[PDB]
Parts: C-alpha cells; sequence; structure tokens
C-alpha cells in the first residue's frame, strides 16, 4: 500500500520514523474494525464500522494526565469529556473515535476498561471519577447505525489492541464506513518532527475523514474536485482531528494549536459544511505529573515562549492536509451490494496522478 | 411530605401550579429509582443509583426542537449534546441525569429509545443522527458507582415514566444517592410564574443537588452550617441545574440565562468547589418548529426584548435556590449499613425551624 | 473613615494589613478624581468622574507579563485588552478603569503613558504594539457623560499617582459618579491571606460598584433593601471587579478564579441586570518573566495543583462581597443641586446597624 | 485599475454590482487616508496610516442594531465593542479599523461622532452608553505609530465620507501602511450573490490585509511564494475580516459565518502567525429593529433554516480569498524614502501572470 507521499503527491516536510501520530513518544493507536457485506438476523443493512483508540503514556502503569485543548469549528457532532479539558486543562486515558450512535456503549466501554487496567487507581477507597473523550463522525450511508453493531467486546479490543509502530490507515476503525469528498474516506495519518530551542519535537495527526463533497476537492492546490466528478453519492441517490506532540504546551496553547486545524482541513477545499461535525482536539505529552488527588500542591512546568510558534502551526496544518489524503489513498472501495443503496468508490491513483501531472504538481 | 414553603422558609414569589419544572406545560419528568442496601453478588457496596428524564414537548409525535444555551461553570463533570446547542442552538429529546459512569448506558440507552419512540422520523431513509442530553453528578460515596448498576432497562423505564404533574423530590433518579452540604441531597425543583409584556409565562427549575461542604450552607441568608456541624461525611472518613421556560427565547440570551444559575447555586453558600461538575442548561419551549430536514428554509420566530428580563433573571435565581432547599427537605437518611462507609443524615425540619427562628428569618 | 469592619458587620477571615488590592506586594493603585458642582462652559450637567488605575509590578523597569483570565458574565460594558489575554494568556501595563465613554481617552492615553514610561522597551527598533485593559462602568445620572470630561491629563494623573499602601475608597477614580444598589456606590476594596501548601498567599479584590436595584440588596444575608426604601433614584425621576493575587496559577486558571466573582456579586443580592455590564478580570503577580520578544524559547512556571483551591475560591468570593460593601460604606451623598435630576444618598451607617442588629447579625 | 479578476485570476462566482461590501444595501464605507514622505516636526519617521469606517444602514436617522457575531482566530490585535456582541448579539454604529496605536482615538471620535449624528437620539434624557466596534492592524514597519498621527478629526472624515458604489482598495484607510505575505497589503474588498429559498442575498468582505510571510504565499492554488522571493521586508532588516450580508440570520448563526474567515484567509497559504491579530466579524443587515430602549417587548424576527448554508459558507471563504487578492494587485510600493528603514513593494502583476500560467490557472 503505497502512501500519499508514495504516488509522487508533493507533500510537506520531515516527518517522524512512521510517518503517524505514533511519532509522538508513548502515544499507541489501536483499531476493531467491522466489515460485513450481509445483514445480521433482523436487520435490512450490512455493518461497517468500527473503534479507533488513541491512548497517550501508554507503558504507565496509572493514567497521566495530558494538557490538552479543543476546537469546536462547527458543532454537529459529539465529542465526550472536554467540560474538564476546558476548565481543568487536561484528559485521562484514551481518545476513543466511533460511530455516532456508538458514542454511548465506546463510553461504558472505555470507563470499564480504564477500571480494569488502572486497578491500582481506582479500585481504591479514592473517591475517582472518569470522564473520558469519546468522539465519532456518521457512518450511516454505508453502516446500519440504528442497528448498534458496535458492541463493548468491539471496544475493548481496539484499547487491548494499541500499539506503537506504523498505523493501518483506510477503511479501519472508526473510519470504516466513512466517505470523504464523494470518494471512500476513513482513518488518515501524518507526522512532521520541527526544531525548536535546540531541541527536536513532533507534531503527530490521526483524523476520521467523512466531509466535504466532490465538487470541493483540491488536492495540491488542484481543483481535483472539478475533474473528477464521476461515482458521487449524490448522484446514485464531518471530521475528527486529533493533534498530538511531546511539545511542551499549555492549556491555552494547545487550543490555539487546535484552533490551526481549521485552516488544515481548509486545505483539501470545504468551506465547512452545515451538517459537518468538525471537532478537534490536540494534546501534549510534556510535563508528566500525578494525578490531581497525588500531587503536591505545586507543580514545576516548562512552557514554550509563543515566538517561534509558527513553524509549528505550519507542521500542525501541512500534517492535518496529509492525514485526510493518507485516508483517501489509503481507503477501498465500498458497497454496492444487493443491501447498498450505493456504491462509494476510492479514488482512482492513475487518474488522480494526471490531474496533477497537467497542472504541475506531480512530484 | 411537607417541602420548603411548608416548614415556613421564606420563600420568594408566585409558583406555579406543583411549583416544579413540570409547570412549564408539556414538560414531562420520569424517575428509575434503585435503592438496595446489600452488595450484589461479587460486588462489595450496595447500588443506590438511578436516571432522572426531563421530556420537554411530550405529546409529540416528532423530536421538536428547543432553543437551549449551556453554562460550564465548573467543568469536572459531563453533560453530552452541547457542541450542537452551542452552534446549532438547540437540542432534541430529553435531558437525562444519572451517576458519572452511567452516562455511557444513559447515552446508549436514549438513542435506542429515540430510534424507536420517534419511529417515523428516524426508520425511513433520511440521513438522521441523534446527540442526545446526558449529565451526571457522582454518588460513589453511598452507590458501587463502579460496579454499574443503572442498566439499559433502568433508563428506560425512567424515559417511559415521563408525566406531568407533581414531582418527586429527594431521595430519587439520578439524584437517589447524591449528597449536599454534607446532608443527604437529591432531586430539587420549583417554578415562578412572572408577567412578561402583560403575558404570563413560566420559569421552572429541576436540579439534581451533590455540591458543596456543611460549614458553607446558608439558608434563607442564614449561617445554618455554622450551628449544624455534626455528622459531616468528612467526620465519619457537583450539581447539574436545568431551566425550561415558555418565554420566547433565542440561543444567545438563553445563554445568559444559564448563567444566572450561578447567583442561583450562590445563594446556599458555595463559592463552586474545584471537584464540583456544576453545569446549567436553559431551554424554551416557545417557537416549536420542524426539525431541520423537514423545515421551510425561512422561519419566523418571536423573540423577547431584553429591557424587562430583570424579574426571569431574578425569577430564574429564585427558583434555583429554592429547588435546592427543596431536595434537602425532601431527602431522607441513607447508609449507615454494614457495607457502608458512612451514614448521611437529611437536615432536621425542627433543628433548622429553630435555627431560623433565632435569626428572625422564620415565616 | 470607619470602613465595613469597623461598624461591626460580620466579614470574614483574615485580611492582608491594609486589606486592600494593595496587599497583593507590588501591585499599585492611582486615582484621579473630578467632582465639579456647575456646569462647564457650554454644557449643563455637572462633572463628577474619573479613572483608577491598577498597576501590577510597578517597581519594573520593563512591562511585566502578567497571566490572567477574564469572566464575561453580562457583557454589557467594555473592557479593553481581553482577545489576547483569552489567546496569549497575559497582559501588560495597567488595569484602568473609567466611565463608559471616557474609554477612548483613557486606552489613547495609556498607550502613549507606556511609550514614555518604558522607554527602553517602545522607543526601540523592536517592533512592539501595546493593547491596554481598560474598563468602565456607566455614570451618566450623575455626570455630565457626554460632555467628555476626562481629559489624557486626568488619566495621566491617576497612573503617575499609583502607590502601595492604603486605598482610598467611595467617590473617588473611576468610581467617583457611581451608584450602587439606589444608593451611592463608587470604589471598594478588600483582601484575604490564606495558607496553600505550607506557603502564604494574598487574594486582594478592587471593584468599581455600578449595580443592583435598591429592592435586591442584601447585606450578610439580610434583606436591607426591603426596610431601607427610601430615596431611590427610581422614585425622583454595572460592576467590574479586578482579583489580584500572588499564587502561582496558570491563564486556565485564572479563568476559573474570576468567574467566582459571579458569587462574589450575588452575595449582596443581585441577580445580574440585563443593563449591568459586569466584566471580571483575575490576574497573579507569580511567574515573573520578559516580554515575548526578550524570552528564551523555554520557559521553567510554577503552577498549583488543582485540589487544594476551594479555600482560594472562598476567599476570592468573600473579598469581593466586602469590596462592594465597603464602597457603599466610604461613599458619599452626592447630587441634589439644581443641576442635577437625582440626589444619590450614601447608605446611613446607623440605619444599617439597626436593621442587622435586629436579625442578629451584628456583630 | 484593474481588479484581480481584470487579469485573469481564476475567481470563483458571481459578485454584485461593484464586487465589493457596499453591494449589501445600505451599508457605506469611507476612508481617511495619511500618506506624507517627511517626518513630523520631533519626529524620525514619516506617517502613513488612516482610518476605514464601514457603516450599516447609513440612510437611518437613529442607530439601527445589526445582529452579528465574532471570531477571535487569533487574539493578538485589539477589536473592541465585541462584549455585548456576545452577549446582546448586535452592535450599533460603525466598524472603524485603523493602526493599533490608533484604536483610543478612534474609539473617542466615533462615540462623539454618534453623539453629534444621532443626536435624537442620545443627547435626550434616556440613560444610554455606546460601545463601538474599532479595530486595527500593526503598520509600525511603514507608520511612526508612535507619533499616534490619526486624530479625531482624521476619524471624522472618514465617517462623513461613508458612501455607497465603488471602494478604493490597496493603500487606504486603515490599510494605508500595511503588508501582507512580505508584498504591499491593505484595504481589499470584494461580494458575492447568492440564491437562499427563492430569494437572492449578497455576501461582501472587507479585508484590512497585513498578516503572512512571503513563503506562504499560495494564490490560486499555487505556490506563487515560492517563485517570487526577492524584496522580503525580512532581507531588509493581522489581518481584520468583516463580512455582511442581508441573509436573515441570528447571533448564533452569524458566530459560525465568522467562523468561517478562518478558512477564506487560509486560502492564501498562511497558517495563522502567532503574532498575527486574526479577528473576524460577521453582521447581518436583515431584521431592522428598535434599539432596546423604544422596542416593544416581543419582537417578530426571520430567521434561515441551517440546511441549505454551504453555499452561503462557500460564497463567504471565497470573498474574503479574493478581497485579500484584490487588496495586493491595488496596492502601491511604498517606502523606501531617507527616513525610512524599509521599502515595501506591490507584488508585481505581469510576474504573477507569468507564475500562474506555468502552472495552468491563468484564465
Amino acid at each position: 500500500k503505497p502512501r500519499a507521499r508514495d504516488l509522487g503527491l508533493p507533500f510537506t516536510g520531515v516527518t517522524g520514523p512512521y510517518n503517524a501520530i505514533t511519532d509522538v513518544d508513548g502515544v499507541g493507536v489501536g483499531f476493531q474494525t467491522i466489515i460485513e457485506n450481509e445483514p445480521r438476523p433482523g436487520r435490512k443493512r450490512p455493518a461497517r464500522s468500527g473503534v479507533t483508540a488513541i491512548l497517550p503514556h501508554m507503558q504507565s502503569e496509572t493514567p497521566v494526565p495530558v494538557y490538552a485543548g479543543v476546537h469546536r469549528f462547527n458543532g454537529n457532532g459529539e465529542m465526550t469529556g472536554t467540560h474538564w479539558i476546558e476548565d481543568g486543562g487536561y484528559f485521562l486515558g484514551p481518545v476513543v473515535i466511533t460511530n455516532t450512535h456508538g458514542i454511548g456503549m465506546a463510553h461504558h466501554a472505555t470507563v470499564r476498561w480504564m477500571v480494569d487496567r488502572y486497578a491500582s487507581t481506582y479500585q481504591t477507597d479514592d473517591f475517582l471519577w472518569i470522564m473520558p473523550v469519546v468522539a465519532e463522525t456518521y457512518d450511516g450511508a454505508l453502516n446500519d447505525i440504528n442497528g448498534f453493531p458496535v458492541t463493548e467486546a468491539d471496544v475493548r479490543k481496539a484499547l487491548d489492541n494499541v500499539a506503537s509502530g506504523p498505523v493501518q490507515e483506510g477503511n479501519c476503525g472508526g473510519g470504516t464506513g466513512m466517505i470523504t469528498y464523494g470518494f471512500k474516506g476513513g482513518t488518515g495519518t501524518a507526522s512532521r518532527v520541527v526544531e525548536f530551542g535546540g531541541r527536536s519535537f513532533t507534531i503527530g495527526a490521526l483524523v476520521q475523514a467523512n466531509h466535504g463533497q466532490r465538487d470541493w476537492l483540491t488536492i495540491a492546490g488542484v481543483p481535483v474536485g472539478q475533474h473528477m466528478r464521476d461515482g458521487t453519492p449524490q448522484s446514485q441517490l464531518s471530521i475528527i482531528v486529533v493533534l498530538a506532540t511531546d511539545l511542551p504546551l499549555m492549556p491555552h496553547q494547545l487550543k490555539r494549536l487546535a484552533r490551526r486545524a481549521s485552516i488544515g482541513i481548509g486545505r483539501n477545499g470545504t468551506p465547512g459544511g452545515n451538517n459537518s461535525g468538525d471537532i478537534f482536539i490536540a494534546f501534549s505529552t510534556a510535563n508528566q505529573r500525578p494525578m490531581q488527588h497525588r500531587s503536591a500542591p505545586f507543580l514545576d512546568v516548562e512552557m514554550v515562549n509563543d515566538e517561534p510558534l509558527d513553524t509549528v502551526y505550519l507542521a500542525a496544518v501541512d500534517s492535518v492536509e496529509e492525514a485526510v489524503v493518507n485516508a483517501m489513498i489509503a481507503a477501498e472501495d465500498m458497497g454496492g451490494t444487493p443491501f447498498d443503496r450505493l456504491l462509494v468508490q476510492a479514488i482512482d491513483h492513475e487518474r488522480l496522478r494526471a490531474v496533477l501531472r497537467q497542472y504541475g504538481r506531480l512530484a
């Protein structure tokens, strides 16, 4: 499986080792993918969905707070756990992404998993509560979303599968049944390394791309969507962005970094559709500390000066754009069975390359 | 059961009917209450929890958008469904309140119930998604919160039990296991009728009171907590506010109304604790309209002028204070079994009356 | 001049030495007070107004960033400089408070004063811009506000007069012509010392009180406004809160602290009027650092754990309530001339004491 | 003067008659431009600055509230008047744009101008206050910003000059001394006409472009900044966006519209620089009503459904992009005198055409 850079698309700077969000130290990604092409008993439509889990500091025996910031570009979607991100500045545990009507079971399963996995924290006499970050995009065109196919066991499998190294893209995890710009969408990831004050830090992005319309699609500045008009879902009948970094940032700086994903999604053409739940979260793995109930009264934290941040912002925007394009390149056709209303095609690599060549952007 | 006014407490203005949130026409409240005093098999602590459901336009055959506004006073808690309240301006379906780790099952159950109840809307070819408003307070001192006692059936029972009329208070629904100001807490409700542009409207409040410390408790402006010092949970070892009105208000005005609940909770003494998840939602039942996919492109709406709103703001504040006190008066002692760490007592009515009398505030 | 504690009002905890915002080391307060009782040439109404200036790190030869947070409880007023407080986390220079239509001249004068006072910073080749924090309340009932009485020289005088030590209250600075709860209002201040993690800190408040209606007035929990009904402004025909602390807080924590001023203003009875511009700013004097253009790329900062903050929140609430009541106790009758529409009286001390005594609250 | 479309750039959709913000009926624009090439007495650098004024409902004898919404993308700049836009939902009077240190005099001059212009509203016995919307970008590289060249008379001249019709672009009004993408910047405008529900509406934008670095510049998706590398300000040694529409939108909807300008400024390449004060305001001219003190208690308003808004969001993004490019095309070289540090050149039209032609984007 070539990724976008392999096809000659003219991407943007130096990446971490795997060109993925796992290039940020300690962050692991796990997936559970459900691809069925016949309905379950009592249903009329097949289940194509899944769960994505991103866990920071995956080696720690205790949950480690990660400072974080959210940006709600267009709130037509769900992302739980953000009230204490906004006021307390951090979250604990994994980011879990699934389909819109699997939020509940994913939230329930994640709390249960945290109580088991971090038993020495939560199965004690301390009064602690868990508020996980669970988010979604809507796969009802290709998935039997009102059949609630994702179970507790499916979400635990994603959490138990978290790992470092290369990350699968395309039709996997929460991205399985997604559609972006009229083509097959799904999971995408990328990373960038930047130098800041004599040290090297990584910015990694993971997206669940389910947004945009064909006409808007722009790849490398070329209006590809004006040239590749066939097979759109419309003719036959949301985006979650997670940014991770090891740069030492505080909450107020991370809310600014998350806001940069607005430009990041704009790069491939969308003006931000009304029905698109476009919600971005950014977290840092720097400044490790105990949970509130075990911390000393004063904490010493490192924080970056703001002056040099333009290169970090550029890296974040570029990583989001490459993560979206990687999802489209990695995706495969889906649908077209007797139980489907549509056939969603993955963007054709040779036709893409040809259009970019005509506009002098095929590297 | 006498309520606060029945004991001579010096409350504030004219109430609707039932002096409850059901005084706002069409708003129904349902409860599922779980009170056990012996552990379930494999658990060590008893289950004392439940679910509260508040459903606007409870007669409608289709979900009716209700404009709304949220105020996160201190975000150490969860309230789902707020991203589209912020950007879209409204929510659909019920407000469901339970315990912290019951969010996920309550969310899952609510989406499933909505798909069944509003089958003519959701079991169609339309691409529609549901993002319910599910909130919580933490009952881990009296409840086996990591045993996940609330099931899907429990939440469906609360939803199917919604009704107009008098509302049960104290140890019921989501407030079953809650503690407030070191005394037994739980569910409380109150309402006010106001005249605006001649016209008569109601403001009703429902609270799940689990906040505050004994030392802070102020009732009718009297420092009761300084006089009633025994039995605190501390010596032995959050608040969700929902405001409903039929006044015709738009989202930006409803956000201000919800922010008035900050002063409302301040009335009984709290300075707003760090660990308290204090999140308030206000919604109007005016301006009924179809869902987005069935609406005409232009809607005609009525909105109040802002000049005469002080009387509405005062009624909101007063109703929140009365609802909190009503919860304490309705509450009953809980705990003290061989499986408990604490015995939480309900505030004693005669002792309270005596303290108020000493400061000239017993009416 | 007795302050509220001197009259036997039952205030709250241990104050710093001056019981004022200048108890926070290095914070200076300066005033310019204009009290005229005949109209200036071409005007019909007299000028009663002024400027209040609060300067953190008043010894420093260069401007020192102070982390800060704002809460807009009801935005019917102006407070400039908040965009970079929200995103950047801090502000530089003084907080300047005046009347509503004097914002512009105060802003202009403050920039000019900073360019002259910090000449080694601003009269260089560096590209630097200044965005001062200038706020207001509306003194149109007692002041010729459309006569623009405050000049550049008036604001420079306040800035040049900043000093530590005891702070004047009542009819002075920006508070000169203000009215609160139908009585004469104005400037008030108070402070609290708290122990946090084996260290001592101070929380100081300064308020410009111009809010509330007589009927709502509550002092020490007693409904004083129901007993002292005469001479209201109505019968004859906003609040800025600044909190300063030396506790090491980051911006996300300071926004929470500023939000606690909502309860602080609720303590004296207001439900938060529609026309009241109720805007609060909290800043810390800890974590001194250079300006952005002179900072190293990485900074080391100290930050408190959030667990023990309840005593800090309680001190902040109590300090706001005391600063408001101090403002009413220090104020003097104003108006009643042939050019006035009103005569605004200060609350009478003996009548106040008598009402408190009847409810058992006169210490 | 050819504008961007006249040079063959491949712009986007149908414009209104002037392709400017004055295509929204009743919106006037007025400018005061100060271009001096020798220092004023006692100064060392020349003054090149000015004022831009945008007045909705310019014919009205009384101020007419216009619902509006703001998006602070990166708050390193000032825009006054936003607290009541956020909570009250509207503003009155003009949007005035100038240089960073001219805020104060522009604010003062606008309040004074409104008192005179709307004398039947403000020179009465009513208690009314004015909180104008005054914004800025920083022209310190080309202008003697610490000389405070803009006077009260300069701002009154811009206000008195508001007019419909064609709008001047480039080195005029507040944009006079601005620099964008290392080329001369300034004022730019554009409009789009869209059909919504059988009715025709216009979206217009006006920008004061002072943002970006040369290397990021992208025009029509082409990386022009990589090809036109000479004369950058760096080698020699912020953006305010105003969107106006006649679509009937409420405040919560206008906040989303103003958020779309983030994608609009990302079209030309910036990732959003840390030092860039990028603040956007959107307002609607629909739903005319009286001021709060003259309104009936209930108002009837028209509001759009959200479903069809994607075409409006696209029009908004495209108009911001065209306005920024129009500002660069209209700009003229500035500086390079014995008193300057730099010579800022306007982008060369022929060179730009040549780079676009090479990538197949010259229409």
